[PDB]
């Protein structure tokens, strides 16, 4: 039915509602956290997709926690992805750039000057990012415990955002997605879990979303609200990062604030409790951009939903990674590939662009 017709998201057209989520593959090239030709097939070969959303991409150096994530701070890093977004763009594919700062997720050793990484607070994340080993090999490491942001590095902050999304553009993306899910640095900001600043970016939700509310409007500035996407994950808990008492009324907060800026979408991570319809029609009603559910979905929790319309599109992660055609079998309800979950991270193309098509 529906997942199949076109939609309007910001400056593009997608042909469809299938969309390749944001899956961190580890397989860039250090030192430089640089894009390769590999990721480049990898990203050619899930080109039918709606759209396309890259793995997270560093926005600086400092925002580095994983070994093999890539960057897109750097000269050699934007003259890498302007080649991979050329070859989507050749295969008449769209695709946008998942920007983060990884915050605390991250470890000194892979820090500028084996520092600290730096958080809203200084709280260990208490869960894991993954290294490299000697032979290069993907490592899962206990993070490090982060410094906590002073007042004036914030505009610093900012600023690496809305010069992460310049290079954007000059690289080629069509979109830029804002990581603030999963407990990364703007998530870091939003939850009072991670959050235990007294100044003007703690206590109140008005507080915590400020960061990231700066962020979007440096970065609507920067480029256009068509161009800006932001990734949420405000129902539950990710990595070790809960949403707090109130999650629902925060959420609604953020949401009713996001709308104000007419950005091109809203990106709800989910997946521990469903959404309930309920919030769902609330969040339809505050934000009148585009809504693209994940987390577990299935074509036809998807064909539901959207023809509820209550999303209207939805991004498949492990299908998307094993199925570069991903959307012609969901049309014709084909067989998947099986997944090999030892090769999501780290690696070459074994596991990443061997998965055969139809
Ligand atoms: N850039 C990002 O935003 C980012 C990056 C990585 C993961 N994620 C998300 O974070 C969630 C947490 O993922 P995670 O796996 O890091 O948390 P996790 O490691 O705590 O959960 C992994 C679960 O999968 C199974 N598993 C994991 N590794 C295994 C192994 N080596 N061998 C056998 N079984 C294994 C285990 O049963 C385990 O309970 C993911 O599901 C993903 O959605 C986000
Ligand atoms: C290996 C792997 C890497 C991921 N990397 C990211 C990421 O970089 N950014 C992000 O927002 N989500 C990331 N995710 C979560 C996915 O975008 C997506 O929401 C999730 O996989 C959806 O569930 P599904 O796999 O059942 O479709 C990742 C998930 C996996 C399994």
């Amino acid at each position: 039915e529906k997942l199949f017709t076109p939609l309007k998201v910001g400056a593009v057209t997608a042909p469809n509602r299938v969309f390749m989520a944001p899956l961190t593959r580890l397989r860039s090239i250090e030192p430089g956290d640089i894009p390769t030709p590999l990721m480049g097939e990898y990203y050619r070969q899930r080109a039918s997709a709606g759209l396309i959303i890259s793995e997270a991409t560093q926005i600086s150096a400092q925002a580095k926690g994983y070994a093999g994530a890539p960057g897109l701070h750097s000269p050699e890093q934007i003259a890498a992805w302007k080649k991979i977004t050329a070859g989507v763009h050749a295969e008449d594919g769209r695709i946008a750039v998942q920007l983060w700062h990884t915050g605390r997720i991250s470890h000194s050793s892979i820090q500028p000057g084996g520092q600290a990484p730096v958080s809203a607070s200084a709280l260990n994340a208490n869960t894991r990012t993954s290294l490299r080993d000697e032979n290069g090999n993907a490592i899962r490491v206990d993070t490090t415990t982060p410094r906590a942001l002073e007042l004036d590095e914030i505009p610093g902050i900012v600023n690496d955002f809305r010069q992460a999304v310049a290079n954007a553009r000059e690289a080629g993306f069509d979109l830029v997605e804002l990581h603030s899910a999963h407990g990364y640095l703007l998530h870091q900001f939003l939850s009072p879990s991670s959050n235990q600043r007294t100044d003007q970016y703690g206590g109140s939700v008005e507080n915590r979303a400020r960061l990231v509310l700066e962020v979007v409007d440096a970065v609507c500035n920067e480029w256009s609200a068509d161009r800006i996407g932001i990734r949420v994950s405000p129902i539950g808990t990710f990595q070790n990062v809960d949403n707090g008492p109130n999650e629902e009324a925060d959420a609604l907060y953020l949401i009713e604030e996001l709308a104000k800026r007419g950005i091109a979408y809203l990106h709800m991570s989910e997946t521990g409790k469903p959404y309930s319809e309920a919030f769902r029609q609330k969040v339809r009603e505050r934000f009148h951009g585009v809504i693209i559910g994940a987390g577990a979905y299935t074509a036809e929790k998807a064909e539901d939903l959207i023809g509820k319309g209550l999303i209207d599109a939805v991004a498949f992660g492990r299908d998307y990674i094993a199925n570069p055609d991903l959307v012609a079998r969901l049309q014709k309800k084909a067989e998947l590939n099986p997944q090999r979950p030892e090769s999501f991270y780290g690696g070459g193309a074994e596991g990443y662009t061997d998965y055969p098509s139809l």
